[PDB]
Parts: C-alpha cells; sequence; structure tokens
C-alpha cells in the first residue's frame, strides 16, 4: 500500500476515467464506422488509456505503436511497423504539455501521407503549450502541475496508478 | 455494433478477465514487494492485459516494450530502451501458443544479465506447444483454436475487443 502515500491528492479519479473512456469511445467508434483506422500510441505512457479507450471503441481497427524522446528536437526511438499511407491515422496520447512531442509526429504522418490524422488524449494542460497544438478529442484537463499515474511516470515509476495524482513534495526529495 | 457480428461463441469474458486481473495483480504485487521491477510488454497484443493488470498491482515497478516478429526464426523489430543488467524482468504476453516468442525473449533477457526473468500472460494455449516454455503466471487456458480480442488480432483486427472469442468461419472466407 505505498505509491498512494506519496500521492499528495487524487486529482481524477478511476471511475471518473472509466466514465469518461466509455463516453469517448462511443464517440470516436461512430467518427470511425466507414473506415479501418490505424491507432497509433505513443509509448511509453499511451498504453493505459489507449488499452481502456479502445475497449470502448466499438469499431473495426487497427493498432500499431511508436516510441519517441523529448531543446525542441524530437527523436523517434520505434517507428511504426505499417505504412500509413492513404490511412486514417488516430494517436493515442496520455497528455499534451508543450504540445512538442505531437507537433513533430502530425507532421511525419501527413509527410508520409496518411489520409486524415487526428489525436485522442486523456489529459491536456494547455498552460504548458510552446506551440500550437490541440487534440481532436481530451478526457480531462489538467492544471499547471506535474501530474503522474494510468501512464505518466516519475522516473519511470508511478505509471501503474489506476488513477491521476500529483505527488506530496518529499517524494522529490 | 458490428465486430460481435463476427463472433461465434465468447470463451472469456470481460466480467471475467477483470476479476482475473484483481486476482493476479495482488498477487503480484506482493511477489515484487520488495524489488522494482522492468515490466516488459510484448507488442502488439500485451498492450490490453499488461494496462488491466498493472493498473491493479499495487507496487513501484518500471515498464517497457519490445516488438518481435516469428520456420522459428524470431526477430526484434523493436529492442528495449532500458538496461536489464541486474534486473528484475517480468514478461507480459496475450498468448503462448507454440512457445517460439517467449523462449527467445527468455534466452534474451539471461543473455543480458537480468537477475530473475518471470512471465505473466493472459492466455495459455497447452495443445500448441513446441518448445518447452511455461509462464510463472496465466489468466487462463484456451483450447486448440484460433482465438481473437482483448489484444489478440485477425489480420491486424479485433484487438479492441473487451472479451477473447472465436471468430465465425465465414470470416475467413
Ligand atoms: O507535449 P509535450 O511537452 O511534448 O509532453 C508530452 C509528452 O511527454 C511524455 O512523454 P515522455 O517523453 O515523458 O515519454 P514517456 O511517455 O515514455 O514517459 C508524455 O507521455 C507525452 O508523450
Ligand atoms: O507462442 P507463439 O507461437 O510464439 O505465439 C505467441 C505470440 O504470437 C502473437 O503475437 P504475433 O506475432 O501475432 O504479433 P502481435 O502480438 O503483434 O499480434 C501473440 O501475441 C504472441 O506474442
Ligand atoms: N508524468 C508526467 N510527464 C509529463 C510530460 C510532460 N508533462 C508531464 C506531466 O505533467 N506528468
Ligand atoms: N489472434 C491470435 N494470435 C495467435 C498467435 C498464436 N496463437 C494465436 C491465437 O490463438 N490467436
Ligand atoms: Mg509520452
Ligand atoms: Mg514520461
Ligand atoms: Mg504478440
Ligand atoms: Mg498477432
Amino acid at each position: 500500500a505505498m505509491m498512494n502515500q506519496d500521492i499528495e491528492k487524487v486529482l481524477i479519479s478511476e471511475e471518473q476515467i472509466q466514465e469518461k473512456v466509455l463516453e469517448l469511445g462511443a464517440i470516436i467508434a461512430e467518427d470511425y464506422k466507414n473506415t479501418v483506422p490505424l491507432a497509433i500510441g505513443v509509448l511509453k505512457g499511451a498504453m493505459p488509456f489507449m488499452a481502456d479507450l479502445l475497449k470502448r471503441t466499438d469499431t473495426y481497427l487497427e493498432m500499431d505503436f511508436m516510441a519517441v524522446s523529448s531543446t525542441g528536437e524530437v527523436k523517434i526511438l520505434k517507428d511504426l511497423d505499417t505504412s500509413v499511407e492513404g490511412r486514417d491515422i488516430l494517436i493515442v496520447e496520455d497528455i499534451i504539455d508543450s504540445g512538442l512531442t505531437l507537433s513533430y509526429l502530425v507532421d511525419l504522418f501527413k509527410y508520409r501521407k496518411a489520409k486524415s490524422v487526428k489525436i485522442v488524449t486523456l489529459l491536456d494542460k494547455p498552460t504548458g503549450r510552446k506551440v500550437d497544438l490541440k487534440a481532436d478529442y481530451v478526457g480531462f484537463t489538467v492544471p499547471h502541475e506535474f501530474v503522474v499515474g494510468y501512464g505518466l511516470d516519475y522516473k519511470e515509476q508511478y505509471r501503474n496508478l489506476p488513477y491521476v495524482g500529483v505527488l506530496k513534495p518529499s517524494v522529490y526529495s
């Protein structure tokens, strides 16, 4: 019962997330009802949201995954194993903060001739923006705080919390 | 409401999976209570189980991901971004069938000097084995047929079903 003792405040509960993914999943299913999109998870943080969102998205779709790191220079650690040419792409993310990561990826998929590119993110932190980037679908907006949980790490830990929270001061030493 | 029409039988319901991940998560949390393991998801299929299992695993842990493609020759498409040297590794998988994929990965992590290597899989199909390989933790045993859902694809589709099922014969046509 240790991680919970590191959390100062639960910002978004597991029950809130469960309701929101049920809602978004049905809306996204209708949006994509006449195509087989490629849903692309941005590793590592997107995995819990992507799993639970797409379980609630009752439509035919395919999945793939990318890994990126990050001065404004973004590096691909793992590229797709699927062509995006002529595909409808849905990028799945855990948080948009500065906007850098998704600005890079959207331009990459447009360069590769995607038919359309949309974004769904669990969390959006609009106060963090350094470039203009908005998602098509957003679970929750969050304040200008470092959050963890439901995919989001502090030094690679806490991703497995089933809720989104803020850390206690002492955790930062 | 269309994928369901492709399914002849639900083998394992969403409620069954939810109960089993709750049980396994608590067991695994105790096993790993005195270490920070590296949980490694085998893409693409492991993502739904890994998300839902680790949300129910109340312990400190880190995550990473690998992608492989199976003659018996296994190909790494995406390697880890984390060293396994001296780490306790938990491999997370959706199904073990022939055993090839995981026999490859276990040997790779031992070669890289992991302190320990264990496996948790959602499904196990013991009738499919071509090499000797057993997981430390198994959600469900399944019979000798092709299943889809909860991560498992037919031609990259059906991974987003929230249950495990068998496809109607017409789908193969
Ligand atoms: O909008 P940005 O300012 O670009 O920040 C958002 C990105 O940063 C985090 O990923 P991180 O690089 O920490 O990798 P991780 O997902 O593996 O934790 C987060 O999951 C997003 O991908
Ligand atoms: O025990 P085996 O006979 O080795 O079969 C098990 C593997 O095969 C499937 O993966 P697949 O190669 O289809 O890739 P996927 O996970 O991306 O679907 C499955 O998800 C396991 O990883
Ligand atoms: N865990 C975590 N990662 C990032 C990356 C950008 N913003 C955040 C945040 O608020 N929390
Ligand atoms: N979808 C799916 N993939 C694999 C890969 C090995 N066995 C199976 C199975 O039964 N179903
Ligand atoms: Mg990320
Ligand atoms: Mg991070
Ligand atoms: Mg697989
Ligand atoms: Mg497969």
